């Protein structure tokens, strides 16, 4: 026995509070959780508990310590085959990563709709609000590898793999409604630019360099996800805080045969909120894998991400209603046009076992579609349809890979395809071709029909020669770009500003700034003006003449394009950093933290050194981190209780916590003499808005701090950052 | 014409200091830097100017903008075979990255020997002061993947592939000169602790989790390279500033076939230097690609990386004279022992023109050996001999990765073996099998000899029985680590300290901490006091009672094992920050820059926005960055220039900057009124030692800045910063 005697090595099988406990695999840390593709898997999870180390051939090995030598201190013999077997499994465990969306993080969850859409769609799960579908659901950046850092400046990935009783469905969406390019040709000069340069391989996980900017600086409908990327959109704050959205114009197919367009939504029921971006950049470092820990955690203690499933839907007649084409993916819906229809709830409630088996090898693609949906022209989702089948004959090694358990069907597959490496499934059917009267021609064709029936496409009209052109009617590049920053906030708009200027400033060959200050020019010129002039550039006569593209359908803003106009908090699944001190004021902490737990907020107690520290009436409060170990920039807000401050007052890391998380607009709360931390940010003696302070934690204290957290960010506390020196 | 009328796009085919042009492939930086065997690559090197865009199969396209379309809103069609190719090779860009060293940066050179060496070896490539070998070296991390950060806390590789003309010797050296485990059997189990933990890939980059401080805990063989680790060894400032070591012992084998043991050396001719923790961490989140990117500015500015390979040289009689086993790669050979002997230099002068060709698909291999030299047999070496040939097979696709271009000898290669995936060699001879009559059996086997003599091994008497079973000789695990520890200065003592604090406080299972602590206390009581106190642990008495362990040969330090004991400073290619002002003085600046080019050190003009300000006297002075899109962390000191100091004064960044720089104990100089900047700092009336001010920047105070620059940090300012909030 290695384990420590108290076992105090095994995590609790329960839900639990980030830190409280170490994280573990999902079979492991909630047994209880399933759903029907988890039960599915059980054939291939692996146990070790009282089992024999062994071979991969089954063989014990008596000696894991040593290879096999003529003599102690002789040469290896070639005859150690447990010595090569292990190393050669070792030689050859990684498999290339995913040419994009590399970097991503997974969990297990299951869907149900709130009612029968079957007066739209006949795609079975969404006919019945009992029917419950498992889901596997990976989240991404786009640029970075797979050991690249979470909190970039990038678009994301949102995947779900529905496992339907008709098929796997797959939604492989984003969070932004719009993608760069319009016609897949073009994907992989888009991806070329934007990835690491080819002569040295840098930047990893940044848009900030001269071949993306040039490549938009020529490409001007890339323009419009350019603006949602260089807004806080780029830095989301969790997986659980983002929107998602489909990209395309795909249809519903009801059991008439009717085709109504449709484009996917994915709404955070935890809100939409993101970082800043001194935050975000700082945090690759403290912490690359914080998305990936906040939404296991998030998991483990029960803070379960949700998301509700919408559709935005349009009439095949009203295909040209709008000033822009419903297929040219470089254009949004406005939801003030045609409103998002609530559809369902998703609810992800279980990490994996193993993630290179789970996350690593799903593979997700569009075209992975079932009866009742269908695709339309749009010259990208076109594309698509090609590439996620092709590139997993490299990544996964061949054409078996829905055999991999993750990736596999919970519905029937049967067919006449055999062989391929790594193949599986054992075929007892006489027959591997059909027609065939060996086997009575089965498995079977099955005709389309209302339930149970085989996929036929939607007969979309086709009318035009072979063509190798862009349509005109996706030949408009700034309504949309400039309809999105008119929907901004001030303060969104600034950082939008932000992110072009401090981008901008990486391009080293200064004619390109110049020229995609000229593009923004085309597209508003406040914001044009503001990047111009954090990068020394002066705005011609001509450019200050460039006439404003025109509204989108006589809208000149909508709401639903900004992160924080219109108030969507919810703290449930935040943390706070409470920062203790050698004699703390234990009627402040009890407060603090009934208070938070009432809420569903969770807390980190922090000090100068592990241990533990012991109150002023005796209670031995447990460290769970350093002032440097856990940075204010992996919390939502800050809290300091009374006691003895002498003890942290001259302490240069816990007056830097409430100055890094000050500049980054977290609230913060100051009880009693914790309010002598008032002199380090800066806060004049009668406070100001977004400062907590008063002479214990109670009676409104709590109450003020947690309606600052609803609130996400102090945005009014913008102007009196630039003074502080963090 | 999309370039710009000016030719602003193209950089300069010249030297050119960090960030003064953008950079390029090095064929185009660099044309007249040749040697062998970047010459031997013209074969394989492809242009671009005036070609016309083609298919793969050569076919000019005329749209490279469109897929071709029934319609231009019409579906693609199946026909399009130049979107199919263009976007097939796209999804299938990726190749598996190596299992570990997945991470890493690469250059071209060359090496040359100081003077024959034959009467200890017969290798040809030291035969001659004359023989010029061409080099490609690769620097890399070891846990994280290929998009992971450059300056985490890690050990380094250091491989060098020497293409010489009886065949491609590989030194494949680490950064420290011994290895954490000491049977190949062990390395899955090692690495797999290390690297990200399986249920779900945390933490990229880091030893600082519960997995690898388990098997440090178990394993006390791993905790002499565990000491290096966490010294200011794992954070190199450069791979230029840090030391190499080929790891084993091997044997050298002369004309009369006498064995030599040896170990390799290489010396940084630039100096040690490494950067401190807190700046490390903070500038994997700001600048992830720093290591590439000095490299490769350094080899574009002509700041050539150079290495002195050394040999340890130990005569086959004295194999048992130490007290340590030779062949155990957890000991080292202390060079006040065995003196390292200088034999030659390697010099890095030309950059890859395509990181994946060049550097992703190299592949390094210690078995990659010549006729002068032999393997021993250390239990690590003997199966990493396994693995690096095995491994290929997956990451490189077959068994014909030699004739991947950057992997083919440029000594001739002629056998019977034949085909494999992807071969390129077309071979004529009529036989491919020996022995054969029908090509009078040729190619033919050479016997050994003095020169161009085919491979012998060397006859080594081995004597023992078939066992699984580690030599006793191997079973002492801390005086080495002792060693290490004595020949430390104070502050490198005290950042091994921090970084095992540091560490452990990350792992969440608190009887890991524990037995750390306890594997501590059997090295150095002092040591594992000052933990422990971090830790919140208290020693019990039976810790406090543990015997150190025995001197080394009766070596109670060896400075040689330090940093920076022994000064060996070299400011050449380092790089100073200067924060500008909107009104310079002029004299300040001409003086400064005169200075810093005569000692070959670099400077970065820094302001509050990019485009350029105006001197005092007129002078533009273009602006290379703003005060955070180059932080303190990317230069080695920071000097602030007179003038216009109210433009700045109340600027939050310009103060931060110094404080970051104050914190990580870098030379800081302040001219006239940019003296108004110690109150930020804290800085006495009277001056520090560390903080170069004058009332302008004469002659004298930048030889006290460069005096400084030459000790790299300023050490004794660390009592200082723990006050500081930065
Ligand atoms: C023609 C335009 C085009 C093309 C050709 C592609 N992409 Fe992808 N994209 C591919 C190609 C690849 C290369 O096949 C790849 C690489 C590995 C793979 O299996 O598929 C892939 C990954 C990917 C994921 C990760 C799924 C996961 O978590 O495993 C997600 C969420 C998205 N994509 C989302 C997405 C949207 C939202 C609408 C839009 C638009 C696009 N993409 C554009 C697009
Ligand atoms: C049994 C002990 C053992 C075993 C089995 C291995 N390692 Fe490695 N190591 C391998 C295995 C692999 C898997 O073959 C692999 C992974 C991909 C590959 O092709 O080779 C590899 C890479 C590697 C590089 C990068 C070379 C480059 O830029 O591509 C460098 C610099 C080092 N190593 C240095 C090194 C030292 C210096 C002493 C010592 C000791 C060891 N290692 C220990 C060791
Ligand atoms: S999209
Ligand atoms: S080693």
């Amino acid at each position: 026995s290695l384990a420590p005697e108290d076992g105090s090595h095994r995590p609790a099988a329960e839900p639990t509070p980030p830190g409280a406990q170490p994280t573990a695999p999902g079979s492991l840390k909630a047994p209880d959780t399933r759903n029907e593709k988890l039960n599915s898997l059980e054939d291939v999870r692996k146990g070790s508990e009282n089992y024999a180390l062994t071979t991969n051939q089954g063989v014990r090995i008596a000696d894991d310590q040593n290879s096999l030598r003529a003599g102690s201190r002789g040469p290896t013999l070639l005859e150690d085959f447990i010595l090569r077997e292990k190393i050669t499994h070792f030689d050859h465990e990684r498999i290339p990563e995913r040419i994009v969306h590399a970097r991503g993080s997974a969990a297990h969850g299951y869907f149900q709709p709130y009612k029968s859409l079957s007066d739209i769609t006949k795609a079975d799960f969404l006919s019945d609000p009992n029917k419950i579908t498992p889901v596997f659901v990976r989240f991404s950046t786009v640029q970075g590898g797979a050991g690249s850092a979470d909190t970039v400046r990038d678009i994301r990935g949102f995947a779900t793999k529905f496992y339907t009783e008709e098929g796997i469905f797959d939604l492989v969406g984003n969070n932004t409604p719009i993608f760069f390019i319009q016609d897949a040709h073009k994907f992989p000069d888009f991806v070329h630019a934007v990835k690491p340069e080819p002569h040295w391989a840098i930047p990893q996980g940044q848009s900030a360099h001269d071949t993306f900017w040039d490549y938009v600086s020529l490409q001007p409908e890339t323009l419009h996800n350019v603006m949602w990327a260089m807004s806080d959109r780029g830095i989301p704050r969790s997986y659980r805080t983002m929107e998602g959205f489909g990209c395309h114009t795909f249809r519903l197919i009801n059991a008439e045969g009717k085709a109504t367009f449709v484009r996917f939504h994915w709404k955070p029921l935890a809100g939409k909120a993101s970082l800043v971006w001194d935050e975000a950049q700082k945090l690759t470092g403290r912490d690359p894998d914080f998305h990936r820990r906040e939404l296991w955690e998030a998991i483990e203690a029960g803070d379960f991400p949700e998301y509700e499933l919408g559709f935005q839907l349009i009439p095949e007649e009203d295909e040209f209603k709008f000033d822009f084409d419903l297929l040219d993916p470089t254009k949004l819906i406005p939801e003030e046009l045609v409103p998002v229809q609530r559809v369902g709830k998703m609810v992800l409630n279980r990490n994996p076992d193993n993630f290179f088996a789970e996350n690593e090898q799903a593979a997700f693609h569009p075209g992975h579609i079932v009866p009742g949906l269908d695709f339309t022209n749009d010259p990208l989702l076109q594309g698509r349809l090609f590439s996620y089948t092709d590139t997993q004959i490299s990544r996964l090694g061949g054409p078996n890979f829905h055999e991999i358990p993750i990736n596999r069907p919970t519905a029937p597959y049967h067919n006449f395809q055999r062989d391929g490496m790594h193949r599986m499934g054992i075929d007892t059917n006489p027959a591997n071709y059909e027609p065939n009267s060996i086997n009575d021609n089965w498995p079977r064709e099955t005709p389309p029909g209302p339930k149970r029936g085989g996929f036929e496409s939607y007969q979309e009209r086709v009318e035009g020669n072979k063509v190798r052109e862009r349509s005109p009617s996706f030949g408009e590049y700034y309504s949309h770009p400039r309809l999105f920053w008119l929907s901004q906030t001030p303060f969104e708009q600034r950082h939008i500003v932000d992110g072009f200027s401090f981008e901008l400033s990486k391009v080293v060959r200064p004619y390109i700034r110049e020229r995609v200050v000229d593009q923004l020019a085309h597209i508003d010129l406040t914001l044009a003006q503001a990047v111009a002039k954090n990068l020394g550039i002066e705005l011609t006569d001509d450019q200050l003449n460039i006439t404003p593209p025109p509204d989108v359908n006589g809208l000149k803003k909508d709401p639903s394009l900004s992160l924080y106009a219109i108030p969507d908090g919810d703290v449930k699944g935040r943390v706070v950093a409470i920062l203790l001190n050698d004699e703390v004021r234990s009627a402040d902490l009890l407060a603090i933290l009934k208070a938070l737990k009432a809420k569903g907020v969770h807390a980190k107690l922090l000090y100068s050194r592990m241990g533990e520290v012991t109150a002023d009436d005796g209670t031995v409060l447990p460290i769970a981190a350093t002032f440097a170990g856990a940075p204010s920039l992996t919390v939502d807000a800050v809290i300091v209780p009374a006691g003895n401050i002498a003890d942290i007052a001259d302490n240069g890391d816990a007056n830097y916590y409430l100055m890094e998380a000050y500049k980054h607009l977290k609230p913060i709360a100051l009880a009693g003499d914790a309010r002598k931390f008032k002199a380090t940010i800066k806060i004049a003696d009668q406070g100001e808005e977004g400062i907590v302070e008063a002479d214990s934690a109670d009676g409104s204290f709590m109450d003020e701090l947690l309606t600052l957290m609803a609130a996400h960010r102090v945005w009014s506390r913008i102007p009196k950052i630039d003074k502080i020196p963090a």
